[PDB]
RNA sequence: GCUAAACCUAGCCCCAAACCCACUCCACCUUACUACCAGACAACCUUAGCCAAACCAUUUACCCAAAUAAAGUAUAGGCGAUA
RNA sequence: ACCCCUAUACCUUCUGCAUAAUGAAUUAACUAGAAAUAACUUUGCAAGGAGAGCCAAAGCUAAGACCCCCGAAACCAGACGAGCUACCUAAGAACAGCUAAAAGAGCACACCCGUCUAUGUAGCAAAAUAGUGGGAAGAUUUAUAGGUAGAGGCGACAAACCUACCGAGCCUGGUGAUAGCUGGUUGUCCAAGAUAGAAUCUUAGUUCAACUUUAAAUUUGCCCACAGAACCCUCUAAAUCCCCUUGUAAAUUUAACUGUUAGUCCAAAGAGGAACAGCUCUUUGGACACUAGGAAAAAACCUUGUAGAGAGAGUAAAAAAUUUAACACCCAUAGUAGGCCUAAAAGCAGCCACCAAUUAAGAAAGCGUUCAAGCUCAACACCCACUACCUAAAAAAUCCCAAACAUAUAACUGAACUCCUCACACCCAAUUGGACCAAUCUAUCACCCUAUAGAAGAACUAAUGUUAGUAUAAGUAACAUGAAAACAUUCU
RNA sequence: GCCUGUUUACCAAAAACAUCACCUCUAGCAUCACCAGUAUUAGAGGCACCGCCUGCCCAGUGACACAUGUUUAACGGCCGCGGUACCCUAACCGUGCAAAGGUAGCAUAAUCACUUGUUCCUUAAAUAGGGACCUGUAUGAAUGGCUCCACGAGGGUUCAGCUGUCUCUUACUUUUAACCAGUGAAAUUGACCUGCCCGUGAAGAGGCGGGCAUAACACAGCAAGACGAGAAGACCCUAUGGAGCU
RNA sequence: ACCUCGGAGCAGAACCCAACCUCCGAGCAGUACAUGCUAAGACUUCACCAGUCAAAGCGAACCUCAAUUGAUCCAAUAACUUGACCAACGGAACAAGUUACCCUAGGGAUAACAGCGCAAUCCUAUUCUAGAGUCCAUAUCAACAAUAGGGUUUACGACCUCGAUGUUGGAUCAGGACAUCCCGAUGGUGCAGCCGCUAUUAAAGGUUCGUUUGUUCAACGAUUAAAGUCCUACGUGAUCUGAGUUCAGACCGGAGUAAUCCAGGUCGGUUUCUAUCUACUUUCAAAUUCCUCCCUGUACGAAAGGACAAGAGAAAUAAGGCCUACUUCACAAAGCGCCUUCCCCCGUAAAUGAUAUCAUCUCAACUUAGUAUUAUACCCACACCCACCCAAGAACAGGGUU
């Protein structure tokens, strides 16, 4: 039992046209955006900052849930969501809250919409982990997107160049892929254990 | 000592000289070796290519009037291999 | 006879083969250097030679001597093929039984095909057998005859079939096609004999250079001493060129040719790489592809070269030495719980200061304390071994690897090197030069097998070479005949 | 893949080829084919019954018209950047190019890679299988697109049934096999009087170096080695060597 | 990527010298028109072709630069002269792509698998003490660095092999190394106990069954004392499989006008050998491991929790045998059935005592744990042999025939 890597190329010939920077300040920033989606959204508590997620169509084209009214403060079991008295907008606020990835139980009666969500030692747990499962999937389709990207541009240029450069900048940057990929299953193992500790 | 080994002579080759052959009886172009019946149609045509030019694309002696010489000369030829 | 000491079969291709790189079971027979211009030698004649033609400022004529074999896929021309198979034409034949819904329907025989498995693989068979399968009244199968043929035929397109091997059939002919590629290239002995590169549809080849070989003319050839061979920045080496003597004996030029020109290792100066490789590329030198001795067997490391017999001798190179860590005994009272800073920080959290009491102890060098307290060390008192040659070792896979020996005087052993008696041409690849030579025929001799000359189908340990004989595998794989009997018959 | 059927005789029977259905193009015609036929016909083709459909383009090529044209069920093609509100998308806007900018449908597929895409069912365990989502940045409509009746020696998954496939093999018969009697091959063979360990060597030794072992000889098995035998590697490279095809 | 020419370094002081070695440049330009004609002697890019300098002489006034370039034939012209990025630049007058339908002659001169050389990469062991570990370098880890060892992996070289070294996994059989996963025995611990961490010694024995992917790798389920690493031509295909991976058919996406192609996916796709030589074909035997009860609910703690050691009993695997029960079966052979199975192993822990009058376990002389063995069980009768039988057996051999 062994495991086993390879090595890394580093010169001005690839430069030339194609910078190994860009794509590893990229997948960083993917890394950035998984952590914040991480320590911003569900934790432990609820928090009136994590309705800061997606909403539905509204007027062709969808916002937040945030920029639209405002969120207060009063109790810690309450999330009150007071608005300015416009019809479709509550409907489509109930409707892009309640199938999101945490079970909200919103209460609508107007205006005034209130959130409870007391604690639970399990279900609310098990909810969490599969959000945060699907932020990882949805880390690595960003991932994805940023590879074929890569791979669409290295194609457009290797008609000039011989193919073993083409086959070594390909290969770096699947070892690049696959550096990611691990340290994002890694992130999504330890907030999995975090959250069954 | 067994298997074995050995033989000369049938004939053949290259020349000279000289021009050379073919029905005993019957059968033999239809399914040849078939004795015996009505659409008769009928042949005349530049060789090519391998190969050499170190590839290959024009080109490359072979052609049927005795010898020797002129002479491998005049000539021809991607004026080149070569003729 | 064996036992003892020595010994890594041959050819070919290679830098290098015992290589586990190719070829070969053996025997007999057969099977591979054909020729010109120009040069050399020997005659003849001679400013002329020659038996017309042609050459000629010593030439002309004659003779001798000299340039291999087998092997492709391919191309073209003309014949021969549809008795197998692809399709078509003419006139025929076959399809039990059941359910038949009516049917390019269902189960299922005969028949056609061949999905899967197993046996077989020089087998029964150059495509089978046994089981299991699809179709089986149709676009079915099949008996006979005919037709479409290769720059083509045919094709429900598999680039499928066209007489067992069709990306283009087979036979004959051009054809002894060609091949820079592989293989082979047959008597004895002797001598000389290792190459800077350039060009190239060219790096698997060739030409000219270089080396080598033969035959000639001539005189200088090599080693070398004073002198000498710009510079500039920082250094600037081992060295190199020219070169009188001197030891030497070779060098230059002319004529005619082949062959080498796909090389390795070591020492040194370098470049590339990893200041890696039995790694790649130059330069200087050496060795090998040539004998022998040594380092275990070993190409390139050391000694050594010119050839034989000897049951003589002196020698060259030639045997690896190291074994390692001890350490001190004793005594610690005090201004003072030095000041600053710190909740506290007392010799030892952080700084400034580091004075000073007793014959001796630093305003503290290591710990240790939350701060203190306790342990030492630096210092007397006390005797005083040395109080230190610094450090500098490790494990892989079948089984360690000659046996051993610390103590009778430095010498001995050890080659194809050298000497000794004798005789001496008698140990390199390709290539070149030379002296001989068996069989055969012819001219003349010879007459129990030879001689002088001319000639050539003139020599086989080797080409998965051809034919024939016999071995090894091997007396091996494999192959047979149902039983009794009166040999009338009977039984399974 | 609509079905029956057809094919690589001798390693590929299939999802490949054909097939009824649909469509495009060509042709106004007499004696040897097509045809002793005449535009509901004949030939050259694509696709593949049926059911719903078959979106846009003649810029280029080809074809036809020679009136700059007509033709895509002809060859073929169906966009790019930026501003876009707390999140992937965005209705929207600005802008360039074009012939038009992928329409309906379907969808991680037999569909480059990322790919074990995400999710539910199935198993104790599911990179296998089935149902849902679409960044399919290389899907998509006679290069036909999508459902469906029947069928398939076509390719995958699976409930129940019990079968030595297996846990784990055992017994019996025949063939085979060993001996006896008869006949009697083939590949292979440099010569062999043909051992083991370590090391060396053209780098993997029965033949070399150092050790060990060692009377001769039949017969039956096994396959670790002889870099084992058949086929001058079929993979890689060269040849101013061939051939097929476009 | 390059193909021709020039300058510098490699190539330091006559000449020369390569590299898919390191840097610059060139395919011109500018001024006179004697940039006229002839002619000794020389240099020469290692050949040749080309290229370079030039005394004197006839005439006439009183050349810069470094490369700056192109042979023959042929064509234009009355002539003198002229004509190519013939740049593949010593230059064919004019010719591309594909072949997995392929063929031939060759090459280990040259690749893919193997072996071999190296160790860039990888793994491991020691040295210094930064830094973690509350303090505390060394219980444990280890930054920058240093010294060595190994040849699992990825690469490099092309040294045997292309007149063929069969290639990945899997099945059977395993041999070996220890750098030890478990069973054995010790040192230390940030060791109160159970679990643990690290180090030394120890290779006699063992190291599971299943789902998915063809997998070796990898994910998961249930276990176990453990489900160890590596080598053996990434062990073993003349013992077996071909699941993919190395053809000819075909489909999808894409590239290409097309043939055709993809280190893209998918369905299908012939595994031939009668053993000549070496080696071998019962070594007759001295097995391991888990679990249950007692101790004990004790030692230990504050409680939870919780042991060693001694003893007893049951098992599992492996080896060697057997047919009385059961079962396949039946005057036999077998397992699913039954019986038996016995010695250690050395790293340290301690007394006395010098070198060094203390002390000190001793590569000081010496004494203990400390050596199981100089182990015992099998088997060991030289010839009656036609023939018959046999629990003996291929033939042979062996036993009985009273
Ligand atoms: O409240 P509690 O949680 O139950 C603590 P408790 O019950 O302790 P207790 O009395 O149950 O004791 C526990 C064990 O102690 C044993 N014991 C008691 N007396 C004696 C023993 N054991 C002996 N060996 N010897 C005695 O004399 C009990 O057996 C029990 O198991 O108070
Ligand atoms: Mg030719
Ligand atoms: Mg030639
Ligand atoms: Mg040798
Ligand atoms: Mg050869
Ligand atoms: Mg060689
Ligand atoms: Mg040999
Ligand atoms: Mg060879
Ligand atoms: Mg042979
Ligand atoms: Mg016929
Ligand atoms: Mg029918
Ligand atoms: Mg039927
Ligand atoms: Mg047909
Ligand atoms: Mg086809
Ligand atoms: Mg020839
Ligand atoms: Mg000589
Ligand atoms: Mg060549
Ligand atoms: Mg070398
Ligand atoms: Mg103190
Ligand atoms: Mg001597
Ligand atoms: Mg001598
Ligand atoms: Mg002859
Ligand atoms: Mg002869
Ligand atoms: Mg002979
Ligand atoms: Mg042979
Ligand atoms: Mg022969
Ligand atoms: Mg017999
Ligand atoms: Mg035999
Ligand atoms: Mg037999
Ligand atoms: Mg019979
Ligand atoms: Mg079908
Ligand atoms: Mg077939
Ligand atoms: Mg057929
Ligand atoms: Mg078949
Ligand atoms: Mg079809
Ligand atoms: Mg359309
Ligand atoms: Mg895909
Ligand atoms: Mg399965
Ligand atoms: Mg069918
Ligand atoms: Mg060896
Ligand atoms: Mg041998
Ligand atoms: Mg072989
Ligand atoms: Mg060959
Ligand atoms: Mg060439
Ligand atoms: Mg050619
Ligand atoms: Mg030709
Ligand atoms: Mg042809
Ligand atoms: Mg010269
Ligand atoms: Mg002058
Ligand atoms: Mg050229
Ligand atoms: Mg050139
Ligand atoms: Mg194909
Ligand atoms: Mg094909
Ligand atoms: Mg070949
Ligand atoms: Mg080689
Ligand atoms: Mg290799
Ligand atoms: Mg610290
Ligand atoms: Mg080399
Ligand atoms: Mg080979
Ligand atoms: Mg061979
Ligand atoms: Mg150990
Ligand atoms: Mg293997
Ligand atoms: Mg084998
Ligand atoms: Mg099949
Ligand atoms: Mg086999
Ligand atoms: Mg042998
Ligand atoms: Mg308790």
């Amino acid at each position: 039992g062994q495991s086993q890597t390879r090595v890394n190329i580093n010169a001005a010939l690839v430069e030339d046209i194609i910078n190994l920077e860009e794509v590893n300040e990229e997948m960083k920033s993917v890394i950035e955006a998984l952590k914040d989606n991480f320590n911003k959204t569900l934790n432990i508590r609820t928090s009136p900052g994590s309705l800061d997620k997606i909403a539905v169509v509204t007027a062709d084209g969808k916002l937040a849930l945030n920029q639209i009214s405002q969120i207060s403060m009063k109790s810690p079991q309450l999330i009150l969501v007071n608005m300015a008295s416009f019809p479709e907008c509550t409907a489509a606020a109930i409707k892009a809250i309640r199938e999101s990835g945490m079970n909200l139980n919103p209460e609508v009666e107007g205006t005034l919409i209130r959130v409870p969500i007391p604690q639970v030692t399990r279900e609310h747990r098990e909810m969490l982990v599969k959000l945060a499962k699907q932020n990882t999937n949805k880390a690595k389709d960003s991932l994805r997107k940023v590879r074929t990207n890569s791979m669409n541009k290295l194609k457009k240029s290797k008609d000039t160049v011989s193919e073993d450069t083409i086959r070594l900048i390909e290969k770096q940057i699947s070892q690049m892929a696959d550096d990611t990929v691990a340290e994002l299953d890694r992130h999504l193992a330890v907030k999995t254990k975090e959250l069954l500790g």
